[PDB]
Order: structure tokens, then C-alpha cells, then sequence
């Protein structure tokens, strides 16, 4: 009785306060895709997708936008449209791009059945609303910088950061990591991201040294597609290695998992499939007993979390922070999921026309 | 925002119009119990639980009656209730008649959300209510009712029948497949149920004979709990073993299906966890290729299908019939979900009383 | 030809001198569920279940008169009838409480047949009777406890004591191990019980910190279902896992062996079956070269320790010691089996009527 | 040095005599991206890619523009070339529609290398031409038209046809194979096709049946990536599982090699990432023992099996044939790379005009 009746894209480029650089290159401006999902009820839905390169920010709305004509006049019934996307893509490739098209369509539509019903999304999938304990999310940024956003993040409440490192050096790694460590104490997490850029002996290494230095976890140490790779450097450690950013579809975090790839998991709201397929990703770590983080979307990830069983740390890291209003807040650390509808997305529109394409 | 505020739990010995005989034992009359769960918004949870044997009915009653303790003046939020159970019931035992109990609290807690949404269940989980394939499922009737049964199944429009065998020998158990064969042609199903009645070896040497004969699939054929006889079992055969009425929880399934126990899966909405257990049921059967139908509680599970990725058969026998409405209809030989609110089930006051223990 | 002629059940609430704190929660009166077993040869058998929750107590009391009649007029044959009532609820479930029910029966019919041959179970099995070492268990009690508590133990003679740990920090987990440490010495054993409460991460880590500060095992590190995760806990210690006391038959300690989830067994005598199902457990721990101690049920155990080939520690946590005359002494910290017939069990019929539910 | 000057790109639509009929679907007109790498050599590279929906096909063209920035002004070597996109794209997913178009762009580059090298791809790998069998491939035809161009095809000179198969019933299957069968005789391969059409039980089922029948292999039984359940169908069937079409990159072949997945391969010369995946793939399936044939891309498909060590069919599905002059020929069903430099493609500049979106 709720039918999808349009859907409206814009591609932005917007500032980021800090630049996040990786061992594999810089994201200086997120590039996104807004998304606007029309309903019959009078409601609209809305969600955005990130692009990690401008290079694919026009190809991915010039996608969403000619998959229009596939999800209009159908009902607003997310598992029912991921379905019909992943059989009308089975030739194509239900995968990257194509896959990051449908969970966009897929978490906006779910936003808008929350807003149907007039309950929070966390509430409409059967959960509490919770509080979720929240790392601040830095990046490549230097000795000096990572030792100063490390203090204001502990001045803010959050009890954890997480820095990217891959330096030329292991002495540049764990320099940036000990000096951390000096400036927040002993009862503090540092998580570190390696973003792919350590072959499978060169991780093994760094990940020993940066052990004994004392991190909470070891992200992407290798290619991400790696399983194997993953295994055998977990295989050699006692800190956990992290990963999942990178699954798209729960079916390639089940093919990780089922070999022992990590012994923690942080599926991507977007890359994993959206709500609909973030609810299976949960249901498997929950049965493989990984702790479950999240990667970006902080604003979906906080009611995603509030119902995964095995839910661990929401990533706090406001890519999309300069064109959405700041309903989400932070207290003593935790994630608060505002009391909206849906997700608790609201568009700054007087801000959005500043970076349009 | 919305509390549960009541449980009534009512024991009943209810009619059959056929007692479903086994291999191991007949049910005469089925020992339900009926679970009401009120809330703060007004409206009525209602779900049942089946007890298999007399002996346990008044046990699990008075077990429900001693659980409402731990719900009352909760929030209706059937994960989130979930979970508290799972840990209060850690050291007791999380299995058997207390999990039984639980999902009969889970399934009334997800009827009534649905009531509070005004929408029906398939909805509120996400997806579009489809028809789905159901068989006419009968019991250890002998040649002669069996067939006459298979007939009457055929002429309603079912497109499909189980039998359970097991007889002393196993050229009884042929001659039941072949005369119900002979009186419904060849496209048509023959689902077989041992329920555990063999042997390992024994098992193969029938399900073979069985296989050659044509059978849709062998259904239980050992021990529940032994999967790796099952696996072997299953090894030996083209056609697919079928299980996962005795699975306690999803935890329960993993494990068989990380063996290769069965091709095929049937949860039973009781005692794999109510919708909850159901939905991560679902997302298992999904990444392990494998196609997923149900036992038993027809109501909620015309729901609960059409949501399921891999959905294969419904199954029916209609346990409650004599005290619940008959908004559950059948076209076609397929289930079709009542255009009602949550599970759709109405309760049939002035039959209940008769049956009461 | 001795046959069984009545079954009598009291469900009692009794003191606990001290509170069973755990990590999930707090045992502060133990429900428990007396047995008589009467018989054709004049001599009553008796023991007890151990229902965890007051929750289930009235349930599992309920579920036992209802199965009286299944046992009465049979032979006194525990074997036998231990076969039989896992056919009769092999629909129901034969796991859980209706287990926890049988295994009470085996236990009083046991018990019954050494009093018909006037002569003690463990002399019935074939074992001569022999000192059995025991470790004082306590509870999670605070340093401040848990250390008082560790020095009386080793003033009545015992030679190791379990703690239940668990606490928010790690840090308080190892200060109660320290302090305990600092006041019986090096040569003294301290087994620790994290009762299911760490996920598997947090389990390598804390389990590591234990191992280097001293500990004698580590005990269900993680969910007890999770066999697989607890092989991971494993994998990553030099000092034993410990688990079984939640295995609900043998079966169950065999998926567990099988995969490798632990280098020690400890059956809690209720759970796996009764003396039938210890026996069986006995011969898997055998051949799986486990050493095997025991949860609960000291009355019972030191008998079926001492037919165990692997037998390690006797729990000692005297449960039921308010309502059973203390018949079974402790010399140097050795459980000390009484020249009685059957178990050695005899009710304080003054006692019993203070905690009658 | 050669450089890369310029990169243009021509969106099409393009008919097809026949539709390509599926059973998840009708590609009824081709969508292409066709590409032209200028370089500082004068000699332009060109290649084509397929883009299955017409939904894909801007988002595509798009993408390769935007790719433009990445190559222009780099040294014309294919192989530094893909590693410096497999590094570039590493945060966005270096899959899906993204690698489509690097590969488009490597096949671009290696036919330029063969231009500027005056000589045929085939001979710049280091192999002599060799004429390579080809089967005719034809779609979900029905009975009539299936066995119509069966026929036609024997005449032209083929020695094998793949039709494409799924229809509701296996009897329909079944009747297309039979058909073709008796118009082509028993010394004739009959390929069939189902397009991850079947679950696991039901392409056991049928794949049975049809290796009864006698076929030459089954290609994509089950969903792409479920490599597992590839396995299980293969496990029961002595004819050879195909698949290998929708591996995107050869990591996703080495995944699936790694588990048995399939006894034979078929890469699609876009999807496995060009002449650089292709040799690497190669090497994968020599070290396997797989028989590797190809899929689509007949024109550079031709010179890859010729420097194959375990080359096997070439599939003719002329796609671009509306666009590119035919100098590629086939002789007694063999497929003959033309005498000319790189891979042998003219553009049909005059035909072109018409198709452009
Ligand atoms: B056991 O030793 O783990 C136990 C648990 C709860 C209460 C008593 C003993
Ligand atoms: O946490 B991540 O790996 C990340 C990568 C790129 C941009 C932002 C975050
Ligand atoms: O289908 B079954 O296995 C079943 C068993 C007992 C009663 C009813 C149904
Ligand atoms: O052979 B193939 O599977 C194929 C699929 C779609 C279009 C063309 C060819
Ligand atoms: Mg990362
Ligand atoms: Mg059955
Ligand atoms: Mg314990
Ligand atoms: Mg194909």
C-alpha cells in the first residue's frame, strides 16, 4: 500500500575538516551521492553513499539514476527490492558500484518505512535504542597532529582513537603509536589501519613489533580480497586482526570468516548491503562469535549497532557531517540515536548547494 | 514508549482430525500452550507453543507463568527481550523447554509490534506477502489412509504430500510411497519423514531403495543431533536429506550445516528461536545454499517464508485449527498470508474453553 | 525382580552460607528438586536436581510428577531406563530439562540399586572407593572475600580453591588472583571460572594475562554452545581451558572433543546423564586423553571419580548440604566416599520442611 | 617511450540477429563501450566492452572518462599500467564496473603495444597462431529455434553448440537436448547453460538427468559466487561444472580453482582483467589442470588461447559484430586470427553512427 514513487540524486563534494590520508593515498574531499527515495505516503527517505574517489562520484549518480526506472511504482518492501536488484544484476555483476547502488537505495529505503511507521529505525527492527561506545577516527596525519587530535579526543569523552599508519618505517609506526600512548595513558584504546599497503611477511612484522608496543587492533594489514593472507597473519598474533570495510555482500564476509581471516569484524553499511544486508552480516558474527564494528555511516551504524548481537565499536569519522544536520550525538564516548523517525537524517539544504558537482 | 504490561499463558489438549503417528510414536491430540502478551498500546500479543507430549504440557505452562517476572513492564522489543532472556537462562541452560519458552514469548512479542505498526508481520520485517508453496503433511497412516489422504490433498490443490514411514519393514515403507504414487501421477511431490527412526547404516539402505523408487526428499533419518551421521548419510545419496525441526536456536543449524548434514533445511518457528531465531536462521540458510522451509505453526510461517532468501515449502498441518480463526487460506495448494495485523491469529474464545487442562 | 513403585518430588529453596556470585549474575539460595525413587524391594533411592533459576524450579518439579508414570512398575534397570525415556521425549527434545529430569531419575535409581545389593556405587561399578582430591569452590567474592575465603581453605586442608572472575577490568580480575597468590603460596592451586562472560578476543587477552600472573585452569572462557570459539581460546594458551559442566548429555562433550575445545573436561553430573550418562562421559575423556573432574553434586561425584580412569578434582560446593546429612568427609583435602550403600545419601527430614516451596 | 595521448570512449547499443535469451533474463540489443587508446606512436589501441544492461551502460562510459586523468600522459605498458589502477582504486573496490573498465583499457593498451610492435598479439605474447575449435553459442531458444540454428551451425562447420537452459520444467530441458541431439548426431558437443538459474538440490537434479541425456558440460548451475555449492554439484556428476565468466579478476579464480568449484573454466576476457589477467589466469588453470576455454570477446579471445598451455573452446557470440569489420574468421569451426597487428579490430566508423546512446 506504500509504493516507491521517484528517486532524486546529487553528487557533492564537500569539505573535510582534516584530509584522511592512508598509506594508499589521500581522501582530501569526500565525494557522495545524496539520495532522495520518494514515497506514495508522503514521506521521503534518504540516505547517501560515499565514493571514495571523485573519479567514480558522476558514474555512481549516472547509475542510481538510470536504476530508477527498476524501483519505481514498487512497493516500499527493502528485502523484497534487494532481491529483485540482485537477480535483475546477475549477469552484470551484483558487485562494487552496482552493489553500492542498491544498499544506497536499500538504507534510504529503509528510512522511509521507518518513517511510515513513525519510529526510530532501531525501534522498527526490534531493538532498544542503546548507547554504542565510539572511536574517533583519525588518519595518516604525523607524529605531531596524531598526538594532538589523540588528546582532543580524549578531552571530548571518547575512550578510543583509531590512527592510520603505514609509514615508509616500522620506527615511523611505532613512534606515532608511542607517542600516542604517552599522551593518553594506559586505559585508552588505539586502534591502527594499515589500509592494505603490508605484504603478508612485511605485516607479520610491524604487527609483532606494534603488539609489543600495546594497540586494541590491527586493521587491513594486507589486500583486502586476501582471506588467506589475513589468516595466516592473524595466525601469528595475539592482538586481533580487524577488517571488513572492504566486504561487498555478506556472502564475501561469510567466505572470510569461514576460513578464520580475523578474529574481529567491521562491515561497511554501505558496501555490505545496507540495513538489509547488515542484518545478515550480524546474524554471522554472531554464529562465527565476532565482535561486530562498524566502518563510516555513523549516522545508520548507530541504530545498526544498538541491534547486532555481537556489536562492538561504532567508527566515528563525519564524512558527511557539512550536509547533514548533527542529530547524532556523542556522550561520555557512546553514540545517542536521536529521537526521529527513521535514521535521523536531515539535509542541511542550504549547505548542500555548495558543493554540488 | 510501548511496554508489555501482561502474559496470560492457557494449557490446552486439542482434537485432530488425524493423530499424527511416527516411527517412534503417535501424537494424539496436541498439547498447546496459548500465549497472550499485553501491552501498554492496547492490543494483544498472541503466538502458542507445542508441548509434542502431554507429559511436558503443565511443565512448560507453569515454566511461561514463572517467566512473566522477567518481561513485564519490559519494552516491547523482541531482540533486545531476546537477549536478556539468552543471558538470564546462561546458566540453567539455554536449550530445551526454557528456549521453547522464550520463542513462544518472542513469537507473541513480534505479533504484537506488528499491532502497534497496524501492518502484518511479512511487512514490518521488510518484504512483499507472496503465496508459498505448501504440502499437505500427513503421518504414519498405513497404505490404505495414506492414499486416500494423498487423494484428498490432490483434489484441494496441493501439489505435494509428506508421509511419515518407518514401518518394521522397509518393503511397508515402499509400498505406501508406490500406492500414493500410483493415485497422484508423477508430477507431484512425496516428501518422507523417518523422524530419527534409523540407523546409520540402515538409513542409507532404505533412503537408496527410497531414491530409486522417487521421493521428494528423506526427512530425519537418524538421531536429530547427529549430524555427522547425517553428513554420511547424505553422502551416499542424490537426493537431499532433509532436517532442523529439532534445532534449538541458530546455534543449532550452524553446526549441522558447517558439517554438510543436509541440502535441505527445515526450522521449526518454535524451537529455533521464534521470528528473531527465524530471521538469523534465514541468513544461514542463505550463505550455506540451502533451500528453507518450515515446520509445523503454518500461521506465523507464511510470514515468516516470505521473507526468507532461499524459501522452499510450507508445511501443513493445522495443530491449532480447532482454536484459532481461519485466516490462513490456501489457493492453489499455496499459503496466502491474511490481510491482517501482525500474525493474523484470532483466537477462538469459545472453542479454548473446551479444551482446557 | 525389582520394580520401581512411586516417584516423590520437593521442590526446597535452601541457604547459601555464601552467595554464589558470578559473572552473569548471582545464586544466592540454591532451588533444588529432592528425589525418592521407591521400589519393590523395600529401599528408597534418592538425589536431587540443581535447577539454577528459582524460575524453573516449580517446572522442573511439575515435569518430574508428570513423568512418574512412564517409570512406575518398571524394572529398577537405570540402563534401561535411561534408553526408554530418550525415545519417549525424542520428539520433545531430549535435552535440557526434560535431560536435567532424566538424569535425576538415573541418579535415585542408581542409588536404589546399591541399596538393594547393600553395597556402595562405586564398589556397584566395579572401582574400589579411594580419596578423591578437591578444590574449595567460591564465587566472584571481591578481593577481599575471595582471599579470606582461600585461607580457610587452606587451613581445613584443601589444596586449591576456584574463584569466579569476570569482574568490568581485567585489572580486578588479576588483583583477586594476586591476593589469593600472596596468601596460600606458590604451591597451592587457583582455578579460575569466567561462567560464558567473555567474547573470544577478550578471552585470548584476559586468558593470557592470567596465564603469566599463575593460574591452574581457565574455565568456560566464553558461550558454552560455542565449541569452536572456545578451540580458539584454547589455541592461543599454554594453561588448560576448562569446560562441560553445561554438555546436556555425552553427545555433547563429544561435538566438543571432537573439535578440540578444551584440554580439560569437568561433567556436572545432572547435565551429562546422570551415573548412565558419567559413565559414558568417563569412557570419551579416556580415549580423548582428557582429564576429567566434576561440577556440583560432590555426593555423587566422588563415587563416579572414583571409577573415572582420567579423574582429576571433586568440586566441592556443597549445595544441598542444609537438606543431606554430611555423611561425606574431607580428609587433607581429599573427598572421602562413606562405607553406605548406593551414594551415601540421607535426607535431614527436620531440615527440609523450612524451604519447602 | 610510447605514452598514452588520449582516451575516447563510444557508448552503443547495438542489434543482435538473435536475442541472447536467459533464464534470469533477455539481453534482446548489446550495450558496448567502445575505446580508442591514442598514443604517441600515431597507432591507436582499441577494445570493447559489454556492459549485459543497458541500465550499466552510461555509469560505464562515464567511469572510463573519468579514468581518462589516470592514464593519460603514462608509458603505453599494460602491466604497469594495472598495477598503478589495481593501487589507485584499492579504497573503492577494485571490482565490479571499476575493473571492467580497467580491463577495457588493458586490452586497449596491449593492442596498441601489438601496433606499435607491427605484429599480432598472439606473436607478441610468444606464441604461434593456431586455429582455435569454436562452439557456435545460441540462448534460451525453444525447441524449434534451438535445433534450427543446432542445425545451421553443423552446416557453417562448428563442431559443438551451447544452448541455454532453465526452463520452469526439466522435461523442457530435457526436450531441447534431445531435439538438437537428434538433428546433430552423437559425434557433435552439446553445451548447455542455466545462468545460476538452480539452487544446489535442484542442479543436482537436473544436472543428473542431463548427464543421462549426454552433454558435453554444465555451465553456472548455481549463483556465481557460491563456489561451495559449485562444488557440491560437481560432487555428484561425472560431466564437468563450467563456470568462470563472472570471476572479476583472477584472484576470484584462484578462490574458486582453490576449492574445486569446477573441472572446467571459461574467463571472460573483460571480467578477468584483460590480457594481463588473462596470462595470469592461464597460469592458474595450467597448475589446476583445467581445461580453460573463454567467454565472449571472440576477436582477442582467439589470440589469449592460442598462448594458453590448457586451451580448450573458443565461444563464438558474435556481440560486435553490427560494429567491428569480420577479419576474424572461422574455418571447419576453427577461429582464425587475422594477419594483422595487436588483436585485428576495425572499426565499422560508418555503422557506429547508428547505434550511439
Ligand atoms: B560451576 O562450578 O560452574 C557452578 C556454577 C554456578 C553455581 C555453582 C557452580
Ligand atoms: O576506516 B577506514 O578504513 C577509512 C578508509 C577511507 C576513508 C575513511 C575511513
Ligand atoms: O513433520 B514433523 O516431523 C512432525 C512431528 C510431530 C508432529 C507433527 C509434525
Ligand atoms: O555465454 B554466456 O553465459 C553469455 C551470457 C549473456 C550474454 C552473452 C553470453
Ligand atoms: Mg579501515
Ligand atoms: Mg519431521
Ligand atoms: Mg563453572
Ligand atoms: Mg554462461
Amino acid at each position: 500500500e506504500v509504493l516507491i514513487t521517484g528517486l532524486r540524486t546529487r553528487a557533492v563534494n564537500v569539505p573535510l575538516a582534516y584530509p584522511v590520508h592512508t598509506a594508499v593515498g589521500t581522501v582530501g574531499t569526500a565525494p557522495l551521492v545524496l539520495i532522495d527515495l520518494a514515497t506514495s505516503a508522503g514521506v521521503v527517505g534518504h540516505s547517501y553513499l560515499f565514493a571514495y574517489t571523485p573519479v567514480a562520484l558522476k558514474s555512481l549518480k549516472q547509475l542510481l539514476d538510470d536504476m530508477a526506472a527498476m524501483i519505481v511504482n514498487e512497493p516500499l518492501a527493502p528485502v523484497s527490492l534487494e532481491a529483485m536488484l540482485a537477480k535483475r544484476f546477475c549477469l552484470a555483476g551484483y558487485t562494487g558500484l552496482i552493489r553500492m547502488a542498491a544498499a544506497g537505495i536499500d538504507m534510504a529505503a529503509w528510512d522511509a518505512l521507518g518513517k511510515v511507521h513513525e519510529t526510530p529505525l532501531v525501534k522498527l527492527l526490534g531493538a532498544n535504542a542503546r548507547p554504542v561506545q565510539a572511536y574517533d577516527s583519525h588518519s595518516l596525519d604525523g607524529v605531531k597532529l596524531a598526538t594532538e587530535r589523540a588528546v582532543t579526543a580524549a578531552e571530548l569523552g571518547f575512550r578510543a582513537v583509531k590512527t592510520k599508519i603505514g609509514y615508509p618505517a616500522l620506527d615511523q609506526d611505532l613512534a606515532v603509536v608511542r607517542s600516542i600512548r604517552q599522551a593518553v595513558g594506559d586505559d585508552f584504546g588505539i586502534m591502527v589501519d594499515y589500509n592494505q599497503s603490508l605484504d603478508v611477511p612485511a605485516a607479520i612484522k610491524r604487527s609483532q613489533a606494534l603488539q609489543q608496543e600495546g594497540v586494541t587492533w590491527i586493521e587491513e594489514p594486507t589486500l583486502q580480497h586476501d582471506y588467506e593472507g589475513h589468516q595466516r597473519i592473524q595466525s601469528k598474533l595475539n592482538v586481533p586482526v580487524q577488517m571488513g570495510e572492504n566486504w561487498l555482500g555478506p556472502e564475501e564476509m561469510f567466505k572470510a570468516l569461514s576460513i578464520g581471516a580475523c578474529r574481529l569484524a567491521m562491515p561497511d553499511a554501505m558496501k555490505i548491503g545496507g540495513v538489509t544486508g547488515w542484518i545478515r552480516a550480524s546474524a554471522l558474527a554472531q554464529q562465527f562469535g565476532i565482535p561486530m564494528s562498524s566502518h563510516l555511516f555513523q549516522e545508520i551504524s548507530a541504530h545498526l549497532l544498538a541491534a547486532t548481537p555481537t556489536a562492538h565499536w561504532l567508527e566515528r569519522l563525519d564524512l558527511a557531517g557539512s550536509v547533514i544536520e548533527p542529530t547524532l550525538t556523542f556522550e561520555g564516548g557512546n553514540a545517542v540515536i536521536p529521537d526521529l523517525p527513521g535514521v535521523g537524517i536531515i539535509w542541511r539544504e542550504k549547505e548542500i548547494g555548495k558543493y554540488l558537482v
